[PDB]
């Protein structure tokens, strides 16, 4: 497994999801432009693995195929100790795409493959969201 | 299963329905909707070797598309729009074949989701006034 | 029948019409409509080894375009605009050949087809001051 | 005989031509038109192997172009605009073709025909004033 | 001959130039032209194995484009400007080579030509004050 | 060496940074830079087989950019903005690797320089309240 | 020689330069110009197996570029802007390189040349305030 750089700040709870993802969904707010809250189903797996307060009014799900890649990855967020997630685009080996919350302070382009879990700290919102994947 | 069942979205209302056949997959399908309201309200759909029309919801909306499909022909790209929670509803439907044949129908104001893809071989959801929830369906 | 019947779009007035040869293909096809009306008027349609013209409805409309169709030629892009109902009618259509061909005619402003693609073969519908109704036929 | 003809368009005015050579191709196009009128008003036409300038119509228009056609090159995409009607004249043409040369000539704010497609072998037709009626015509 | 010539365009005005070898092919060329006038004035052209600069027309523009071309580099994409007439000019150029190397020169408010192509060996024409007319040249 | 120098750019101002491994390569690398003053101020750089975090200049800026960079995947679009002259500075870098990944940070009103290309291997330069200077280095 | 000479323009004055060695290839060049006076100012090139900097003309002008070249990278597209006559100067430089790196400097107003491409061996031209005269090199 190869871990991406977790981005954003150091506060909030803990969590490791880690079969491959086979849907991810992100909850994000017009109000305060936060990620703020993330699910992630697994491969033969019907459980449902979320973090952070759903307080957002808008979500966008990618359901991601067998032998589907993560080809296209980019990560917006605030740095800092005292920071947070703002925003995703994913894009896949077929053409599929989401965009979701805002890009105006600082981005990682993370490596790429078959998306395998996701690493972090989330609160009110994502204060810190990482990807990993395979070789 | 045979069969991929895509994420149902939307709220939980409405009557169930499932439309699926024992060896068949949908050569034809239809989505009614309003501007008035900015939902989906119906949907009907075909199958291969088979002259019924299963329908559900009422179509009480001003525009609707109809998209056939040949048989060697799969989606690649789908998307449906949605307001999320229990008390939700579908918005849109963007479908894209494998021919480059695309339909669009529907506002995508709120809430999304990108399915999987292959043979779309039926639908599953709910429907009252409107399409409540959609989920999609498809083989290996 | 060696044959794939679209759905025929559109309302169910006008009188019935039904172009097809023993061993023929659509070789030429025409579309007259207006601009004040908004709606398809008349068409005609030539096949391959027969010099007859088949027509059908009124043309009392204010502009036609003809599509001439190469012996090889298929149709892989075709859509049919119409208003949906009883009291329907045809507003539009555009098709798309297997060489970059196309055709535009009249509005989209209601509803909408994809059909089915293949080898044009004929036509089949209704019509009386207007195009009623109208779906295509492709071989397989 | 080993040969296909386009649809003439426009009207029944004006003298017939036919232009063919026994064994040969048409190797230059000219098409003079005007901007007053909206009108085609003379056609040329030399054929390979053969300097003779075959021509039709009074040039009275203010621009003309020139399509000169390589021995292996033929027409992909081909459109003459035109009024409709016994009435009636070509307004402009626009060919393409398997080199990526392409002419744009005149207006096309009344009609249009997609013709067939192939190396180009002669044009007929009538003329007078004008360009009243043009039939392109190609190999097998 | 081994030798395939564009139509000359433009008038009938000034002097006779017919620049070619017996088994060479142009190795660059110029265009003189101006802003005042939206004339080509004058043309200069080296051969392969062949030092010596022909040139022709009186070079009073105030612009020039030179086209170098590599020994196995074809011209694709070929278009002469030009006003029509016994009393015509030529007004512009534009090149495209098989290596996506292109140049535009002058002006191309009147008349055009679509030439023929293959690598470029000769220009032929007449030029005074100004360049009266210019055809190309190519190989088989 | 085993390795390139791209040019180092910018000023001769601020304190030398070199970042190598003994048979290593940049796996990831940061660029802050500010809007108030159009500058690159600080960079960090991880290796590969290596959790240490190697960085240089003030992070005092508004913006920060990371590119993680796959084991087998190369930089083949190289580009570093600056202000030249002794008392100079970086102001912006874009780079683009061969799987379609690229980052863009500060500003390019001044100079650039498109590099060398290949697998990227470390970074040199100085670095004060801003990194005065920037070089680029790859495997051969 | 083993060389080939693209065309020396722009005017007849300053000093002679002429860069190139007897079995290396320029691996950077640089190419300093003004706002004010819209002209190449200055250039430097190092070559390959060389850190000698041969330059030439007075670097007054306000930016500068820097084309770093992969050994085995050829030019593809190569254009100079200049203005014509005895009392002439060069005027900008796009190179564009087989690995998609390009670098524009200076202004195009006046002329240009498309020159001859391959594998850049050298730089000759005139030199004084700025660039009097340029003309590039390759190999075969």
């Amino acid at each position: 497994y190869i871990y991406s750089t977790e981005v954003g700040g150091v506060g909030g709870t803990p969590f490791t999801f880690m079969g491959t993802i086979t849907s991810i969904k992100f909850n994000w707010s017009d109000q305060y432009k936060l990620l703020h809250h993330i699910e992630v189903k697994f491969i033969n797996n019907a459980n449902i693995y979320a973090t952070g307060d759903p307080k957002g009014n808008h979500e966008v799900i990618l359901e991601i195929d067998d032998d589907e890649t993560i080809i296209g990855s980019v990560i917006g967020y605030k740095k800092g100790n005292d920071g947070r997630c703002t925003g995703v685009k994913l894009t896949t080996s077929k053409g599929k795409s989401i965009m979701a919350g805002y890009f105006e302070e600082s981005l990682i382009t993370t490596y790429t493959g078959k998306l395998a879990g996701i690493k972090g700290g989330a609160g009110s919102a994502i204060d810190r969201l990482g990807l990993i994947f395979l070789k």
